C-alpha cells in the first residue's frame, strides 16, 4: 500500500495527508473489486497467536508514555512473555486497561464524539465473579455517568475471555432501552426494535408492566452461567419528557427519552485479550432521538402523528411534510434536553467539533479512521461539514468489534 | 462469492451475483476503504480483449452469443484495430453501450429511467461549430418544453490524445460567478475560474446573478471556441414558495435541464471524451446543494431572515428549518411551470424498486450509498436503510482531467 494517502475537504479546500493507516491491523470487508462501506456488519486466541498482539499493544503503549525500548519497557514485554507462556493468557495492568480503553474508542471509526477521546471514566470490574456483582458494578457506571444530568463518559471492564465457555456479558444491547410487545393483531406497543428481546426478559420471569415506555430489565450473565434479570433502580434511570418550544400541543404526545446513551453489546479488544462485556456511554446527539428512534419507520414512526397535529398537507411527498416535522421533532427533542440540563449536542455542534477533532488527529497521529456513512448525520447532511470531509475507513486496534448475540450462542445450564 | 445485502427497515435481503463480473479496481484495499473519495486512484494489444468482452455481452445481451453475427463482428474488430490501432462502433453498439453506461453509473439515483434514452449519434463531427449545432438540438429534444427527456449526445472517440473532443463546460448550463473588488462573489462561486476563462476568451458578461456561461467547444485538439446557446432554448424556472409570498422576492431562479458534459464515456476500450448527457433533476440538488452549500449560492442565512427565526444557536435547528423550506419552493416552482422534478422520496422510493428489478433479472446494481442518499433527510428516505455494494462495471462513464490543464494551444 501507498505510505501517504491524501483526503480533502470540498467545501473548505483542506487537503489532509494519512500515514497512520500504515498501521491498519484488520479488515474492512472491502477488496480491491469491491467497496462494502455501507454494509453495517461486515473459541480462544492461542499462544502463538497471543504473543506478537500483545508485544504489538506493550510497545504501543511505551511508545505513548515516552518510554519506548527503556528497561520498564523490556521488563514488562518479558513478564507477558512468560505469563502468556505458563498460563496461555495474561494480565493488562491498570495503566494499560485505561491507555487501551481509551485508544478503543479513539480508534471507533463509527463515532462522531471522539473529540472527547481521553476523557474516559474507566471503571475496572475485572475482579467481578457474579451477576449480582456485575449488576452493582452497572448501577455505580449509570449513577456515575448520569451525574444527575451532567454527563461524564465512562467504560465499565468485566473479566476478559479465558477459554470461551465462561464468557461475561450483558445481553441487553444498550444498558437503557424500552420494551416492545407484539399484539395479537401484529401491531406493537413500546419500541418495536426491541420486541425480541422483551420476549426473551418475559421467559425468563420478567413481569411486563405492557407500556410505551417500560425500561427492560438488565439480564447479565457471568463467568458463562445462565442469565440473571435485575431491574436497574428507577431513581437511577434520567429521562426527559419530551416538549416544544412553540407547539404546546407537543407535549401532548406523552412522548420521552432516556438521558443516558450506552451500548454494552460490544466487545473491546486490547492487545489480543478479548473483554466481552465492556458497557461504555457517553452523551446523546439529538438527531439520535429525534430522528432514528422516533421517525425510523420500523422504530417509533412518529412522523405522521406529529404531522396531523401540524395540518400539514400530506398528500403530496413533494410538499415535503415528512421532513417539515422531522425539523420539528428534533428540536423539540434538543429542547426538552436542555431545559432539564441534561447533557446533550445538537448534529452541527457535533460535526463542527469532529472536524476540528479530525484536523488534530491528523496533525498529531498521522490520520483519523472515519466512517463517513456513520458520521453524517442521518438529517441535513450536507448542511454539516463532515458532508464534504472526505475519510479515510480502516480498522486500528484497541477497537470495539461486534459479537453475536448471546442468546444465539449461549448453551444453557 | 454470493454477497447479500439487507435493508433494515423490511429485512429484504438480497444476493448479488453480478459483482463477480467486473473487473476495474474501487481504489478500496482489504485494510482501508476509501468510499467516502469522490476521486479515487490505448494500444492495439490492450484494445482488443477489452473489444472482445463488450461485444461478447452484446451478443449475449440480445441472445445471439456463438452465432455467426457474433463471430465476423469478432473477426470484423480484430482486423479493423489491427490496422488502425483502434475501431468504430455499430450503430446498435453504441446505444446499447451508451444505455448500460448509464445502467452501470453507481453515482446516480435516476437509473430506474435507464433503458430510455435518446442516443445522438455525433460521431460525424469534425468542428466546434459542428458540436455547437450537435449541443443545441440535444437541449432543445431533451428539454422538450418543459417535458423533460433523457438524452446523450456522443462525439468522435479518443484516437491519439493529440486530436480530443471536449466540452469544456464541466455541465451545459450553468450560471457565471464573478469575483468581486471587495472579496465576495457575484453568481456561481463555484465556476468563477472558468467564467473567467471565457471572459479571458471573448466572452462579454451582463455581470449579474444568473448569466447562463457560453459553451466552450474543442473539436479534434484545436482550442476551444465560444458559442452562446440561443436563449430561448434555454428553459429557466422562477423560484417562489407557495406559503410566504417574500419568497419571490429573494429573485431566486434555476435552469430546468441538468447535463453533465465533462465526463467520459467508455465503450468497449474506446474513449469518448465528450459526451454530454442531460436527464432531470432531483429538488435537492438544486435546493440544498447549489443555494445551500457554503461554497455556493449560500443562501441559508438570507432565507432564515425573513423567516423571523432565532440564530444565535445552532440547537434552534434554523439552518433545518429555513432548508426545508427552500426545498418546498423549488419542487412547487418546477410543478406549477410544468418543468420535470422529482421530490428525493419519489426519487430514492423508484432507486430502491430498481435494485429489486436488477437483482431479480440481472443479478445485482452497483450503488455508491454515499451518493445515492440525499443531502437532506436522509433517514427518512428508504436508501438510507439499504445496504448497498458498489464495484465497477463496464461500459461506464468515467472521470477526466480537465481540459485547461492538458491542452497545448
Ligand atoms: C461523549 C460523547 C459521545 C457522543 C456525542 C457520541 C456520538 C455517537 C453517535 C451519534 C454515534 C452513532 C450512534 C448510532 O447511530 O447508533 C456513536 C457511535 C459509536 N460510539 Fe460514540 N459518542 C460518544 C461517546 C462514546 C464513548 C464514550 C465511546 C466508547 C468508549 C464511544 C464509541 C462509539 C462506538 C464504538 C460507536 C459505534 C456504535 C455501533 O457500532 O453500534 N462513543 N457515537
Ligand atoms: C433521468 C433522470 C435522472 C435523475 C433523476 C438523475 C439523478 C441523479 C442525481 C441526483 C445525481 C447526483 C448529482 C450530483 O450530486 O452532482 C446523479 C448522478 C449521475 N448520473 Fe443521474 N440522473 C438522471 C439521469 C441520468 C442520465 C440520463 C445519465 C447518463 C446517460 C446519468 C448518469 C449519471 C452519472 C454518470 C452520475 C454521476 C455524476 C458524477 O459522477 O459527478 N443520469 N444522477
Ligand atoms: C457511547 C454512545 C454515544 C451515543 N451518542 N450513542 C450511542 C448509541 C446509543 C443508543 C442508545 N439506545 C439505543 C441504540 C440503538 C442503536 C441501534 N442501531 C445499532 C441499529 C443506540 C452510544
Ligand atoms: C445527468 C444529471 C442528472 C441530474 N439529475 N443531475 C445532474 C447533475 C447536474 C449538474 C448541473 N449543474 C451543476 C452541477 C454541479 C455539480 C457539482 N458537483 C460536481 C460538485 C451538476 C446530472
Ligand atoms: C445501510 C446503512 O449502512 C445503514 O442504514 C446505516 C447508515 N448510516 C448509519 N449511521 C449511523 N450513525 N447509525 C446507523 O444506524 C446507520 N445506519
Ligand atoms: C466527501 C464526499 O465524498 C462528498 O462530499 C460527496 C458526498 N456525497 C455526495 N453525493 C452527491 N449526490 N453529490 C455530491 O457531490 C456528493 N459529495
Ligand atoms: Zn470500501
Amino acid at each position: 500500500c501507498p505510505r501517504f494517502l491524501k483526503v480533502k475537504n470540498w467545501e473548505t479546500e483542506v487537503v489532509l495527508t494519512d500515514t497512520l493507516h500504515l498501521k491498519s491491523t484488520l479488515e474492512t470487508g472491502c477488496t480491491e473489486y469491491i467497496c462494502m462501506g455501507s454494509i453495517m456488519h461486515p473459541d480462544v486466541a492461542t499462544k502463538d497467536q497471543l504473543f506478537p498482539l500483545a508485544k504489538e499493544f506493550i510497545d504501543q503503549y511505551y511508545s505513548s508514555i515516552k518510554r519506548f525500548g527503556s528497561k520498564a519497557h523490556m521488563e514488562r514485554l518479558e513478564e507477558v512473555n512468560k505469563e502468556i507462556d505458563t498460563t496461555s493468557t495474561y494480565q493488562l495492568k491498570d495503566t494499560e486497561l485505561i491507555y487501551g480503553a481509551k485508544h478503543a474508542w479513539r480508534n471507533a471509526s463509527r463515532c462522531v464524539g471522539r473529540i472527547q477521546w481521553s476523557k474516559l471514566q474507566v471503571f475496572d470490574a475485572r475482579d467481578c465473579t457474579t451477576a449480582h456483582g456485575m449488576f452493582n458494578y452497572i448501577c455505580n457506571h449509570v449513577k456515575y455517568a448520569t451525574n444527575k444530568g451532567n454527563l461524564r463518559s465512562a467504560i465499565t471492564i468485566f473479566p476478559q475471555r479465558t477459554d470461551g465457555k465462561h464468557d461475561f456479558r450483558v445481553w441487553n444491547s444498550q444498558l437503557i432501552r424500552y420494551a416492545g410487545y407484539k399484539q395479537p393483531d401484529g401491531s406493537t406497543l413500546g419500541d418495536p426494535a426491541n420486541v425480541q428481546f422483551t420476549e426473551i426478559c418475559i421467559q425468563q420471569g420478567w413481569k411486563p408492566p405492557r407500556g410505551r415506555f417500560d425500561v427492560l430489565p438488565l439480564l447479565l450473565q457471568a463467568n458463562g452461567n445462565d442469565p440473571e434479570l435485575f431491574q436497574i433502580p428507577p431513581e437511577l434511570v434520567l429521562e426527559v419528557p419530551i416538549r416544544h418550544p412553540k407547539f404546546e400541543w407537543f407535549k401532548d404526545l406523552g412522548l420521552k427519552w432516556y438521558g443516558l446513551p450506552a451500548v454494552s453489546n460490544m466487545l473491546l479488544e486490547i492487545g489480543g485479550l478479548e473483554f466481552s462485556a465492556c458497557p461504555f456511554s457517553g452523551w446523546y446527539m439529538g438527531t439520535e432521538i429525534g430522528v432514528r428512534d422516533y421517525c425510523d419507520n420500523s422504530r417509533y414512526n412518529i412522523l405522521e402523528e406529529v404531522a396531523k397535529k401540524m395540518n400539514l398537507d400530506m398528500r403530496k411527498t413533494s410538499s415535503l411534510w415528512k421532513d417539515q416535522a422531522l425539523v420539528e421533532i428534533n428540536i423539540a427533542v434538543l429542547y426538552s434536553f436542555q431545559s432539564d440540563k441534561v447533557t446533550i449536542v445538537d448534529h452541527h455542534s457535533a460535526t463542527e467539533s469532529f472536524i476540528k477533532h479530525m484536523e488534530n488527529e491528523y496533525r498529531c497521529r498521522g490520520g483519523c479512521p472515519a466512517d463517513w456513512v456513520w458520521i453524517v448525520p442521518p438529517m441535513s447532511g450536507s448542511i454539516t461539514p463532515v458532508f464534504h470531509q472526505e475519510m479515510l475507513n480502516y480498522r486500528l486496534t484497541p477497537s470495539f468489534e461486534y459479537q453475536p448475540d448471546p442468546w444465539n450462542t449461549h448453551v444453557w445450564k
